[PDB]
DNA sequence: CACCGATCGACT
DNA sequence: AGTCGATCGGTG
């Protein structure tokens, strides 16, 4: 099932829906949603350790996010009990995906390929 | 210094 | 109007 999680992400990068995403934030959201469905638990853990200095990065409610940082442009993550801040440059959306994908035990080359498409 | 925040400009 | 997200000022 790690071989399967890898296959899935690889398929996603090839999928039409992924291609359909117009901007980085759009790909970012679809990356998160896909990651979850693969392993809700691991995504839960990987997420606890993911936060900023003064901003929470992930929470189960728009409220918590809007409450710790100034403007974070929170956005619910489709098919998920989570919310994530969106007011971040591309390099930081990559850091986030990297953190999460390392925690979920994905190979490095895949992570590198994923981030390169954000 | 390397990392983070969030303003405010670019593009629609 | 609204969204995105690079740039640059903060900070530890």
């Amino acid at each position: 099932t790690i071989k399967d999680k890898v296959r899935a992400m690889r398929e996603l990068l090839l999928s039409d829906e992924y291609a359909e995403q117009k901007r980085a934030v759009n790909r970012f959201m679809l990356l998160l949603s896909t990651l979850y469905s693969l392993d809700a638990q691991a995504f839960a853990e990987a997420t606890e350790s993911l936060h900023g200095r003064t901003r929470v990065y992930f929470a189960a409610d728009e409220q918590t996010l809007l409450k710790n940082g100034n403007q974070t442009k929170p956005k619910h993550v489709p098919g998920t009990p989570y919310w994530v801040i969106t007011n971040t440059n591309t390099g930081r959306k990559c850091s986030m995906i990297e953190h999460i994908m390392q925690s979920m035990q994905f190979p490095a080359e895949l992570i590198e390929k994923v981030c390169g498409t954000i």
